[PDB]
């Protein structure tokens, strides 16, 4: 009877099991650590006797993924596009779309310039997708302590100064709030430097996270679009900025937002209305209204990146696509 | 899985690789340490398989430099001038201009009295340029602790007194603010002496940095122009000095500037307007308005040196070239 | 990569190097320590390949002296006078004048009753001049700690009491302020005794330095003129004394002066006007106005000694040469 | 790279794996520990992708068992008899015979009064057979130390006295020599008591093992035949006893046997000749000739128990079946 | 200047380098450790600028392998056979034969049932061959101490007892003598158990190695031929056994052989004469004459396995192919 | 007054001095350490005022090299050959020949396929020659302790075992005897392993050195001729081998040779007679007579390598050039 759930378990029917699965999963874990900076725990391979070809992914013994992989498809392609269509289905929890492709069509799709997985890879490129959705769950107080112990080797004084500044729960909260936005915490030297700079002058951990995000703006704007080409930007007009800026209520532990449910519902409804025009859009708002806006759109629109103006330096051109704007709702619509 | 990004990585196609590259890079690193006083971390040479002749420079695993060196050019000359023209291109991030010269023309340019690099040197004189742009990133709390440990050998009491005066984060902030202006921190005895003098009488780390810059004025005015010949100086008129002096707002952690965005935009626009007349200009303003002016021109005009009046002693003649002046903008233009 | 600049470096071209240079430099260093009490660091002899006969003196790797010694002169005489003229030039940074003399004329000048250097000495009598200009740079917190450790051998209780009175940064500030005026700190017993006496009753380190200077008045008035003969004295009239006495503004760290730039400029202009009548003049003012006057004339007139009335006891006759006097400038000239 | 082979690995193809395999293997391990007293190491279940239904058992990563279980058989019965025949094959390394029985015939065989395994049990009753053949390999110096540490809880003085008597390598040798004969070492109190009694009076570890076997005679004669019914006994005549008794050669480490290869070959040939008359026979010889006889018949006839006369007390009746006897061979046959 | 040569260096020319080389080499190292039990040191990849496609393998900075891989071949097959012929050459130091195969012929050879390497693998399957020739050089006193420290985790008492028995140089000698015969030391529990058993009763480290080889006979006869099929055996007749048995001369450190050079030369000449009839032959001799025979055939015939009679149990059938026999040479030929 | 001479001093006239001399000497020192394994002490550059272009090399302040480099030669080539002739002279102490070549002829010689030095290199390629003659003087007890301390990092148990075997003076004697024969001690792992193997079984440090030389035979026969081509070998006939083998006289500290001076004189005279036929010859004798022969030819013929038969394995073909043979001298010539 060992307290504490088993972190990451992958249950497979013995048909799906293989001999190179261990090294493929390890390579995927190393790629995920190099990309997002969170050191994932070992994946425990377990055998699930089932006549149907089915796999499950269990996080802390609560099953978060359950998919039954049809026998007809032997080639896997994550996501959908116009060039490739056929035998596609929706992943649960809004993880996206997957396509099972026949051999020749999959070879054509790979020639088209995309990634296509075959064999044990079809498991990794599935499992990895799940791990990219519940990522913020693998960074707590204990994982933060492990990261700080790892950094104590070459950076002893940096870690000692940081501990002298902030208690470990606040550092873990900052790292978790950074991970849950697809911001890599791979560069821990810069993160600890920014926390050391702004720890005496700030106590709201949300604002410390904002400062760390600003200090990491080059990385964010590199990861969002690897090429230098301009990608679409959806501005937020002054109406919404003033609406969310006026409702800021502060207590001894920091500032939060206090809006009517009607305001949030209308803002999300119109943002989803403005998001169906193009596949990818970066919502851009002011610095003082960015985080609050995020925490009214994180529950539903988790995979849309909410950037800020200061995070886009003068060296990035905008190319506005749409300009969302509103007036209030409870007092008078005036826009809606 | 080792936390903490790898500091400095140079990825090369195997054609560009060589046998004397290690010692050439080490010589460049030693020159950079003798010049700017920042001890750089070891450059990790990695091989990048690519049909095109390409190299990348990665700082903390975020690629900051990526250049594809054409096969036709075998002679490299950093910068541009009227005497030499041909096969020149712009370095990214505004690092400057480079010229690829044929053998005979490069020999003529070397005879002209300039530096021309051939072989592994063409890598160093590229890499070094990058390292001269992101220099302020190699000096943090940990590197400051390493410098203080190095100085504990001959200067034990100086370092002990300095630690008794200031905490290590403030010393690291001072050294970083000095490095990010192309002021060498090679002379650590004088820097620690000035911090020991002015630490009890000052708490704004920006002002401590100003005092350290003033105590280093001979070095600054030697490095800006190695010869004693007078170089052009662009004065700042009393209008801008009074504009930025009136907007000084102080909090418990020190004083900052608070100007309208229109004021900053017009000041930078006219400074760039006044900078195209001659290649090099030293902007000179008052002591109380120098640092603030710098922090409204650091984002765009990083490579222009913002000197002060006290940094130019009575032994340096001025030779004013232009006298910039303004009145306000929001209240009334009156100059603009 | 060793932090901390190399203190004192002498770079010489092939021909000027010699075999007795080491012992000549060591003898000069010992003479400078016996004269001014500051223990100088070892001079590092380095070879500078140059077709022209040139030497450089580098303090903390920032070149402070650079002279190209013509081949025609083989006899060196520091300073100028009416009896000897020919092949003379101005040393940089206003260190003085030098004369290169032919063998017979140099023998005649030596017979005249002056010092003439030949061989390796021509280097020392040059280097020493430089070391007599930047002397105050070889006395900091660390050198003060070395002096106190040296004095802990015979004077243990004196040093212990002094440490109990003043922190090491204030002692180093006092010693530096004494060295930067050509006042020897060779007599450390008396200096520590005066600091022990006046430390409880005073907190302005400038005033502690004034008291130490007064307690050393016999040494000062011996070193200024080794013979008992009366040398010229330039009094400061009551107008300037009252002008600088009225502007004394005190803060928690001590008192400073606050004068208009016009006042300082006119005072220095007239002092230089009054200094061209005779080669050497001792400016004499009151005790309460002495140090402040010094800190308005140190930047330009570094080599003129600013004595005080209490430093000249009743046993030294004055022989006034000129009596400078003024009224204010901004309110009304009335003298200027 | 972890030194030391993985102790016990069971590799199974997709279809043979199950969900209750873990608890079935654990129950088999507990039964084996309760029966033979050797604490087995954890069985590591690994998946072996193979179209054919195959399993392998690996001891220290050297595969000792490899069996391909035909799809037609779903009911397993270990061993063979006249009542049940059909679909039977020989296990490798002479482990015995197995029968794959159809459902109805297996139910009839179970009704007959035998054990029949179905499902995951068909793996255990296979694996267990292997573990009953290489048992003596799971008891070394380290496992002996683990047993003694377990006994230090209730029997601290017994273990302390035993350690004071014999070094751990001799205790491990005794336990190994007892395990490799199908004598349980479950009763460690009695074994340690007998080693404590006879350790001062004996140094030949083989003779200590003989004394421990004699002190355990009740257990041996209970385990060989659980019921009190008389089972067949094959006596060894005085000729063989005198032949092996005369050849006893002793060195400082104890006594061994030295026989001609012809003698051993003829003895084994006739014993196998006398063993085909009945399925089970207990070979019984004198005390002084028992162990030596065992070590000339252990290589080939491993599973036949070589009892002694003193191990069969006066309360066990004999019922001799055959009386083997010989004269020598090299000198003269006289019997063979 | 770091004493101690760099263990394993692989130098490759520009084009042979790749991106998956690191993981391919690591997989080869892990396979070599799982096979032969010797933990190899990290392979250092270095770039060797060379117009010709060449690689070198350096053991302790003494180049042991140097091969220039022709551009025409892109498919590699280690060894030679009748089914595949074309573009084959001899590896240096008698490592074997290699074949460079065109794509279609290599696919046909892979279909034939052999291993064919392409890409970075062509390096590994080369490097690995070298590592299988100088294997006995990666096991010394220090590597033995590392193995014993690794075994101290689960087997603490086994290692402690072994250290109490034998000093570390003798254990390292035993492990080295086992590795230099292609006997895996992966099973360290059994090796340490056999050394603990036979350490008190033996002092000749060669005989301890013989006992450890006998205790590992199942592993040896499994690795020599993975299948149970009978492979050819070349017996050694009684003449050679008696010749080498008579010449055994013992000193305080153990027994060695003392034969005339003519005897050794004739024995090797006839063994090579008897080895050209079939590709693989296992030379089998008596126990008392096995090791000595090995140490007269190790210098020339390194890759032929010299088994013994006791290492082949009664369960392995022989299938003699030839029966070598001789009389002496110096006294009288009588056979040669 | 510091006891202990200054190890390595290079005195140069200031014309020969340069700016890159420090790094050129450091590169030469690193090459010498990589080649011969002896860590050389820092070269102290001193200036020697001399009208003539002269340099001296001082080992422990006893001048071992003194050369006056003529002004006419500006290109240096070490050694002589038929292809290049002109302005050549003999180095002192039989270090060899040097050639000063004019620019065009030196370029032709470099094109011929040799090494030609210009500038500061002309000093290194001189100094290095000296360091290759008195090499055995830079390895004593203290340098051996430094090497063992360096090896204590990765090889702690190897060094500890070696210290337990041999005292440091014997290890230093072995390393010195290996260095004074141009055998590299770069591979310290193998040397310490061989000393650990043969330390219990041998006490004559000369024989331990012989065993270490035999274990290093591959390195010796690689360094003597880098290519695999056969180089000439001068055998020593059985007469000399029997002469020096009969005179072996042993005392408690080992065996030495005791020959008549006539025997040694005749052997050296004829060896020099046999050495003028070809430039390079490897003298090859038996194992039991090798070292003794070396210690009768080390005083005069220092640079000729005295190999052995066991050092040339069966894989190196001989190509005898001459076969020297003698009978005794004092009893009767019979050959001489």
């Amino acid at each position: 009877m060992v307290p504490g759930a088993c972190p990451l378990i992958l249950r497979l029917s013995p048909t799906l099991h293989s001999a190179d699965l261990i090294r493929d999963i390890d390579a995927m874990r190393w790629f995920l650590f190099e990309d997002t900076g969170v050191p994932l725990p070992e994946v425990n391979i377990e055998v699930l006797p089932e006549p149907t070809e089915k796999l499950t992914v269990l996080l802390y013994q609560e099953p978060v993924f359950s998919l039954s992989i049809p026998a007809q498809a032997d080639y896997l392609l994550i996501g959908a596009d116009a060039s490739v269509v056929g035998d596609s289905q929706t992943l649960p929890n809004g993880m996206g779309q997957i396509c099972w492709l026949t051999k020749d069509m999959a070879h054509k799709a790979q020639g088209f310039g995309l990634d296509v997985f075959a064999g044990s890879q079809r498991i990794s490129a599935l499992l990895k997708c799940v791990l990219l959705r519940h990522m913020g769950e693998f960074i707590g107080v204990q994982e933060t302590r492990y990261l700080m112990n790892a950094m104590e080797k070459n950076y002893s004084e940096l870690v000692k100064e940081l501990q002298r500044q902030l208690p470990i729960n606040k550092i873990a909260e900052t790292l978790q709030r950074l991970v849950s936005e697809r911001v890599s915490i791979r560069d821990l030297r810069l993160i600890f430097g920014t926390l050391i700079d702004w720890a005496p002058r700030e106590k709201d951990v949300l604002m410390l996270t904002e400062y760390v995000r600003i200090a990491l703006r080059r990385h964010i704007l590199r990861r969002l679009n690897p090429e230098g080409k301009p990608l679409p930007i959806l501005r937020i007009g002054e109406g919404i900025e003033n609406l969310v800026r006026e409702s800021i209520r502060q207590t001894a532990m920091g500032t939060y937002t206090a809006l009517s449910s009607r305001h949030k519902t209308q803002i999300l409804q119109l943002i989803e209305q403005a998001l169906k025009q193009s596949a990818k859009l970066f919502i851009v708002t002011s610095v003082d209204t960015r985080r609050f806006l995020r925490k009214i759109t994180e529950a539903t629109l988790f995979d849309v990146p909410i950037l800020s103006w200061q995070e886009l330096g003068e060296e990035s051109l905008i190319q506005v696509v749409e300009s969302i704007d509103l007036s209030e709702e409870e007092l008078a619509d005036n826009e809606e």
